[PDB]
């Protein structure tokens, strides 16, 4: 016997943004306190953390967009 | 015997904005408090975690639009 | 037997933005206060962490678009 | 004519405490946030005042006891 | 004619106290909010205020005894 | 005519205390957040003021006791 | 005519403080955020002022007593 795949995607898509201004942006958080007591710790696999933080963000862009695009051909005897 | 695949997926699609203007924005937090006492820890595959966290954003994109898109195609005998 | 893949993705996309200006943006921070009292810790395999951070960020940048694009074929007799 | 006064209050007491410990105190407050729009302003005579205030205390004295005592004596012809 | 005044409390009193132990004492506030718009303000004569307060007390004293005690003679003719 | 004051007021008093100890006392805020737009002030004759606080305070004295004690005496003819 | 005044007040008194210790105290403040908009200000006479204040204090005396204590005599033709 015999297999023929063909795989032929196509994408003439748009993601856009106009804009006049952004301007009077203020942030101005009064600052908190924090405590953690974790003992023991035993991180494997693949793993993020974050323990005892205190973090402030601020993040203005003129145009933030995303594409987030993923492909996968798979074959298998 | 025979298999043909074919897969011509199209995406002629459009994502947009338009803003005059984003302006007076203000974030002003008066501080909080946080306790943990989380003793013994053992994380292990693909794990996100945060523990004990006071965090403030602030996040003002002159358009934020996104496009998320996935395609699969698995052959198996 | 035999098997033929052919594999012709196309892509003629695109990620925008205009902005007329960013302007004024201010970040002003009242300092915090952590604490962390991990005593024994254990990471093997592809680990990321922060512990007792008190971090601040600005980010502002004129445009901050971003395409993440992945392809994978796999085959296996 | 012809007036006497004789004036001689005595006082022999006495104001006391014992106390075996004070021990474990926790003041321990989440913040708030205030605001005033108090815009003409006009004190005179004696005033006391406090505006827009955000104070914590913790007075913890190992006896705080108090004797208040006044005596006038006034005469007029 | 003619005025004798003979004036002499006296006072042995006692105030007192024991105590074995004061011991575990929590204060713990989750915090609030405030706003007032006062517009105009005009104050004379021995006044005291506040105005927008968001205040936390612990007050813990081992023994907070207190005598508060006037004499007055006054003769006019 | 004539007068005779004679003024002699006495005191053996006394005001005390005793402690075994003071011992484990935390205080540990969270920090807010204030804001005061008082346009004109006109402050006279014996004011007192605070504007716009943001204070803590831990006062802990092994044996705060005081004896606030006035005496007067006034003659006119 | 003919006055005499005789004044002699006595005090024979005492203020007093024992202690064992006063040991382990913590003050430990997560930091606040303050503002004013004062425009015009005119301070005249014996004022007294704090005006944008955000301060921590710890105060432990071994023994904090105090004895408070005014005479005043006056005689008037």
């Amino acid at each position: 016997g015999s297999v023929q795949i063909v795989y032929k995607p196509v994408d003439l898509s748009k993601v856009t943004s106009k804009c006049g201004s952004l301007g009077n942006i203020h942030h101005k958080p009064g600052g908190g306190q924090v405590e953690v007591k974790s003992e023991k710790l035993d991180f494997k696999d693949r793993v993020q953390s974050k323990i005892g933080s205190l973090d402030n963000i601020t993040h203005v862009p003129g145009g933030g967009n995303k594409k987030i695009e993923t492909h996968k051909l798979t074959f298998r005897e």
